[PDB]
């Protein structure tokens, strides 16, 4: 059910623009989503991503490997659009219970309020929002008007629109702020600065840092979570837990926005009332276009629903990471026994919580790990594996197990998955101990032979390959397969050329200095900060280990690949031209 009075304006503008072709097809697929219109339009999208042919003529025996080459496969068409609409986002969620309203209004209302003990809430500016634009991904969709980000913040006449927007936010009005499915949300820039002004704090003041929230980590990095996943398994208490939720974002409800939207309790002048309108007009009142195929070509519908979240905004890994908090917690109260049922609460369980929270509630915040919706847990003791009343009505459905199956924790922390990786101690020939990433080779593999734009020049795909083959020398230095890669490809491309997207592979330097930097010098596990002098001091995983994230050493094709790499090197090297080149194949 819609309340035009909040996104009728947003719909009437798309509809005055649009007059004749405008219609209500009464064959509109949408069943959870309420449908407003469609009218004609112009297909996007394409139905595969670009492959990176530096990267590709350079691992040439994941070819014929399925897994690799399917990911270069995506569908941004009209025909593409639909099915993952139909698949993941036309679903709903049920609303929680009285008593599991109380306890999120509860432990959000806390834990707002331990975030904010030694944070303030401010407003990011126009500069630093210009500033961040002159480097990558605020995920805007530029169409018929501007070309580029960089383009439109110097124009004058965008802040204009901007102010005009702003203006009828603070009226609590919404006009332009629509998002575009072309599941990744779209938002024209504009919409993105009122959103970026209004809640940017949270990631510019790092809000879900270890340090601030306990449970997060913001700002981390691969190379550090492994030792803070170790440091976790130190407590006393159960097995360590990491349950997927299937299709986080889709499963977000109308009452986690509203917990989320408590921020702004701590909020003071204009700034409460600009993110007051992000909140309610935004994000709990959201007015999408997504295209469909029809047999008389391409139409744009208009929809709109209340309670998802929009994959791709600026608090979308902060508000996530807060709601995965709050809902772990209190799935540990529930283990602890706190409160039993989540029909009601009675007055005695509301102290018994709001005592819980005071008493251990950050202790028990420590025991977590969380990144937006993937979270790793050491409770108190066992009973949490089958605490799920409060988890299920929450809507947080886990993934690939029945709803009262009890889940499966690990007693290793090095069997536990994090961030799609598992994280493993290797001993150094020193006998120093790291912690180091492992994800799976193919995986790996497959995301760096796949570029990122379309119509690319071979310099920026050679740079982007670099970007890749360096990042692989200072995260999986321990793989076999990917050192020799990431070796072939810095010596195929320019040693001057500058690797393209802050992560600390970025850079021209000579990696083994930031190898040191980032391992020894700069790790805080690490006491003996003696440095290593070549990449042969740096291990590998054991052959049978190493092979097992996905490596391909023990294969007649990689033995070929190997003996002749520099052919593969020449050929990449006589593309790009004559040029000043490496041998980085020792
Ligand atoms: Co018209
Ligand atoms: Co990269
Ligand atoms: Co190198
Ligand atoms: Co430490
Ligand atoms: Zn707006």
């Amino acid at each position: 059910i819609p309340n035009l009075d909040i996104i009728g304006k947003r719909i009437e503008k798309i509809k005055q623009e649009h007059e004749t072709s405008w219609h209500y097809d009464q064959d509109h697929p949408y069943k959870t989503w309420a449908y407003h219109g469609s009218y004609e339009t112009k297909q996007t999208g394409s139905a595969s991503s670009m492959v990176n042919g530096v990267v590709r003529l350079l691992t040439k025996p994941w070819d014929v490997v399925p897994m690799v080459t399917q990911m270069a496969m995506t569908d941004t068409t009209p025909f593409g659009q639909q099915r993952v609409f139909k698949e993941k986002v036309d679903t709903r969620t049920q609303e929680p219970k009285e008593g599991t309203k109380k306890l999120m209004k509860i432990t959000a209302e806390w834990l707002w309020k331990e975030l904010g003990k030694k944070k303030t809430p401010r407003m990011c500016t126009r500069e630093e929002f210009t500033r961040k634009v002159r480097s990558n991904a605020a995920l805007g969709a530029i169409f018929t008007k501007w070309k580029s980000a960089r383009e439109a913040v110097e124009d004058s006449r965008f802040w204009e629109l901007v102010d005009k927007e702003r203006n009828l936010h603070l009226e609590g009005k919404c006009e332009t702020c629509v998002y575009n499915m072309m599941a990744i949300w779209y938002m024209w820039l504009g919409a993105r600065f009122l959103e970026f002004e209004a809640l940017g704090f949270l990631n510019e003041d790092h809000w879900f840092s270890r340090e601030n929230s306990l449970s997060g980590v913001e700002g981390e990095g691969l190379h550090k979570l492994g030792y803070i996943l170790r440091d976790v398994s130190k407590k006393e208490g159960g097995a360590m837990y990491a349950d997927d939720t299937a299709g986080w974002d889709t499963r977000i409800t109308l009452e986690d926005l509203k917990n989320e939207e408590m921020v702004t309790n701590h909020m003071e002048g204009e700034h409460k009332k600009l993110a007051e309108a992000i909140f309610k007009l935004t994000y709990q009142n959201k007015v999408v276009r997504v295209q469909r195929p029809t047999p008389r070509g391409t139409v744009m519908d208009i929809i709109s629903r209340r309670d998802q979240r929009g994959s791709g905004q600026v608090g979308t890994y902060g508000l996530n990471t807060f709601t995965n908090m709050e809902a772990q917690l209190i799935r540990q109260m529930e283990g602890e026994g706190v409160f039993k049922s989540i029909q009601h609460l009675t007055v005695t369980e509301e102290i018994a919580v709001q005592n819980w929270l005071a008493r251990v509630g950050r202790e028990r915040l420590s025991r977590m790990a969380i990144s937006g919706d993937d979270c790793v847990v050491k409770p108190l003791d066992d009973r949490f594996a089958s605490a799920l009343t409060a988890l299920n009505d929450m809507g947080k459905v886990r993934k690939d197990i029945q709803q009262w199956e009890p889940s499966r924790g690990w007693n290793d922390w090095t069997q536990v998955p994090f961030c799609s990786h598992h994280f493993h101690e290797l001993i150094m020939k020193d006998g120093r101990v790291l912690v180091v990433p492992c994800r799976n080779q193919d995986e790996l593999i497959g995301r760096a032979r796949i570029s990122q734009g379309a119509g690319w020049s071979l310099r920026e795909t050679a740079c982007l390959g670099k970007s890749y083959a360096q990042m692989w020398s200072l995260m999986y230095f321990h793989r076999r397969d990917l050192r020799l890669a990431a070796n072939a490809i810095c010596s195929a491309v320019p040693s001057h050329w500058v690797p393209t997207s802050k992560h600390e592979w970025m850079t021209t330097e000579d990696m083994l200095t930031v190898w040191n930097r980032v391992w020894i010098q700069e790790n805080p596990w690490m006491e003996d900060k003696t440095p290593v002098e070549s990449w042969e001091e740096i291990p590998y995983l054991g052959k049978r280990e190493d092979q097992w994230c996905g490596s391909l050493i023990g294969l007649t094709s990689r033995a070929t690949w190997a003996k002749n790499i520099q052919t593969a090197i020449n050929q990449v090297r006589s593309l790009i031209g004559n040029e000043e080149y490496t041998d980085y194949m020792p």
